[PDB]
DNA sequence: GCTGATGCGTC
DNA sequence: GTCGGAC
DNA sequence: GTCCGACGACGCATCAGC
């Protein structure tokens, strides 16, 4: 009803009418969304921003039920169901020039402000807009900027990013309080709130299972628990939780889940949206493993099986009945236009009493001259977009490891024994093209050790694990990663580790604001006596290690680089180090590099070796940059992978 | 018509 | 993708 | 164990700038 600027979505016995801040019908201000998560921002315990959102969700649903999707899909930072493949194009770039043009200031010192602050939020708001005139424009409102944030990604072609940047400065000379720091992280793609995709479900489920949609106004059922006793409330909510997100993992689309909920609730939901092929939903995920004990440990006395990890891309096919065939990835997004190739190959893959079906699969690249697996880098080297099987010139073999509905059945609770049996009898392998992923089932821990040796061996990464019978469904909800990864670099003794020179090093951003956020590290190439810049890092280190590396870096930060220091055309770093500092950096492979130098000219002309995953393991005390690793031995280990 | 910077995607 | 922090 | 956001290499698609 009142200004918006004291609105108070944290506020104990939060009212949904009474406590918005503003009227029946009346569009949600933006000011509501922004100060809803400030509120979130304060906090560290999820189930605290859980109730925060559910107190503007509730209001939303009493009072402005039509800004309820955007008011959600500002909240993910999305900007539609990730299919439909709507993007901002925006980026840091754009963004600090359209905050310089709207300030006034000069780029380059905007540029400067964001890297000390590790936040663009902070500077966008701080900084008061020349296109302002002595009036305010109206408020924003919650839907006005979401149609806004929509037209930015609908923008193309020439001429196209000064359009962009026009809307951009539009939005932050009618700003208010906080409203232009979450307009410019939104903009960023860092809202960084601390509340993401569960949190906002369980919001949601929570909201309008205390405030239903669809009463007439005034409504009669403002809260719905409190006729509960606390014990009984939670229990309704975890129940009510799980029809949402159970209907959501089969159909993570907020277009088609919304207006059901609005009109026939959320204990109807289940049955109008349902799984079907040519819906993307969410892939079944994995917890790493420390070795083959730990396994055993996880599972007790569960049946599982065993089978190879490999190295491509994963590939959800779904098979409409009547013959579409759609693609999507791991992250729900459409891949069909990049598949000509399997789409034609689909009716030699499938038994002809197949009607329809939802397979998952990883796409790997494959050498059908040599017949052999290819590695990860050279699957990324096919095209996206509007892909002729004329032009394909990476052929991918697809190996199938699931099975998640098949002749108008959804498998999504069966145990994977059945699953894989039906995938195993249904479907045709053919060398090179489909074939399942090769298996084991046993108990017995020798026969693992070697089968996890094998798959190395046969261009794997490891071993998947996966129970058969017991807790072996397709049920995201109950547990998203289900499966186990047993990965050689995780074994605390057998991956590839690097001494590696600290050259470089980066203010940190979000989380790590105030403090580096990232290194730049070198290889020493005793040809050259040089050091080379090898790869970047950023993870690894607790808290308390980084702390400690601010502590002892800070005296060797130089105003220019050494030279005998070579980057080429890495990332230049915010402050330069003296070389001195030695880490032990572990990674999973090496990568032929566009940009790093390390050891180029040693197995390439043009490209140097980097680090693929690399992680902080601890510092080498014991080692000068001398005798850090050389850039022959990583050409050395490069050419190991074979 | 070409190139480079870069946003977004894959991992 | 890996990793650590807060719960 | 869950959820989240710090941070990694790298390649296609796109468009500003030539
Ligand atoms: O490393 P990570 O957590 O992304 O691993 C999960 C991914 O591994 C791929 N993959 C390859 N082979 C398999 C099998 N046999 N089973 C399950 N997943 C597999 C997937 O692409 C998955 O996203
Ligand atoms: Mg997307
Ligand atoms: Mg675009
Ligand atoms: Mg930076
Ligand atoms: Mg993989
Ligand atoms: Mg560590």
């Amino acid at each position: 009803s009142n200004d918006p600027s004291g609105y108070n979505p944290a506020k104990n016995n939060y009212h949904p009418v009474e406590d918005a801040c503003w009227k029946p019908g009346q569009k949600v201000p933006y000011l509501a969304v922004a100060r809803t998560f400030e509120k979130i921002e304060e906090v560290s315990a999820r189930l605290r921003m859980v109730e925060t959102l559910s107190n503007l969700l509730r209001s939303v649903v009493a009072l402005s039920p039509p800004d309820l999707l955007p008011v959600l899909y500002l909240s993910l930072n999305h900007l539609g169901p990730p299919q439909q493949g709507l993007e901002l194009g925006v980026g840091d770039g754009v963004l600090l020039k359209a905050v310089a043009q709207a300030t006034g200031r000069q780029l380059e010192s905007v540029r400067a402000e964001a890297a000390e602050k590790g936040d663009v939020g902070l500077v966008a708001e701080n900084s008061r807009s020349t296109q302002r005139l002595m009036l305010p424009p109206p408020p924003l409102t919650a839907s006005g900027v979401f149609s806004k944030f929509r037209d930015i990604a609908r923008l193309t072609g020439s001429a196209s990013t000064a359009k962009k940047i026009d809307i951009i400065k539009g939005l932050f000379v009618a700003c208010r309080h906080s409203e232009a720091r979450f307009i410019a992280r939104s903009l960023s793609g860092r809202l960084r709130l601390g509340l993401a995709e569960q949190s906002v479900l369980a919001a949601l489920s929570q909201a309008v299972s205390l405030t239903p949609p669809g009463q007439e106004f005034p409504p009669a059922m403002v809260d719905a628990g409190k006729g509960k006793t606390a014990e009984a409330r939670k229990t309704w909510l975890e129940e009510q939780g799980m029809i949402l997100k159970q209907t959501f993992c089969e159909v993570p689309d907020l277009d088609r889940i919304i207006p059901v909920l609005l009109e026939h609730g959320l204990e109807r939901l289940p049955e109008h949206c349902k799984l079907s092929p040519g819906i993307p939903l969410k892939p079944m995920l994995a917890h790493p493993t420390r070795g083959i004990s730990e396994v055993l440990k996880r599972f007790e006395e569960a049946a599982f099986t065993c089978e190879y990890k490999y190295d491509g891309q994963r590939a959800q096919i779904h098979a409409l009945e009547g013959g579409e065939v759609k693609i999507f990835s791991r992250n729900q997004e459409d891949n069909t236009g990049k598949y000509p190739d399997i789409i034609s190959r689909i009716p030699k893959i499938k038994l002809p009493s197949v009607t329809s079906f939802i397979l998952d699969t990883e796409a790997v690249a494959w050498d059908r001259e040599k017949k052999q697996i290819q590695p990860f880098q050279v699957l990324t080297t096919r095209k996206r977009k509007e892909v002729d099987a004329s032009e394909i010139q990476v052929q991918v073999c697809l190996y199938a490891f699931d099975l998640i509905y098949l002749n108008g059945e959804s498998l999504v609770r069966e145990p994977l024994s059945r699953r894989r049996q039906l995938l195993r009898e249904n479907f045709v392998e053919t060398e090179g093209e489909f074939v399942f992923a090769t298996s084991l089932d046993t108990k017995d821990i020798e026969q693992i050790a070697e089968f996890l040796e094998q798959s190395v061996k046969d261009s794997c990464e490891g071993l998947m694990v996966k129970t058969l019978d017991v807790d072996a469904t397709y049920e995201i909800a109950k547990r998203s990663h289900n499966w186990l990864k047993l990965k050689k670099d995780y074994l605390d003794g057998v991956g590839d580790t690097l001494d590696l020179v600290v050259i470089g090093a980066y203010l940190g951003r979000g989380k790590r604001a105030g403090r580096y956020g990232g290194f730049l590290l070198a290889s020493y190439d005793e040809d050259s006596e040089e050091l080379q810049a090898i790869c970047k890092l950023g993870t690894g280190f607790s808290d308390e290690e980084l702390e400690e590396h601010h502590q002892s870096l800070k005296a060797l930060v130089l105003p220019s680089p050494r030279p005998y220091v070579r980057i080429d055309g890495a990332v230049i770093p915010d402050h330069w180090l003296d070389p001195s500092a030695v880490w032990e950096v572990k990674c999973a492979d090496l990568s032929l590099s566009p940009i790093y130098p390390a050891a180029r000219g040693l197995v390439d002309s043009d490209k140097g070796i980097s680090l693929r995953f690399p992680r902080f393991i601890r510092v080498r005390e014991d080692k000068q940059p001398e005798q850090a690793t050389t850039s022959a031995q990583v050409a050395c280990l490069y050419r190991k992978q074979s």
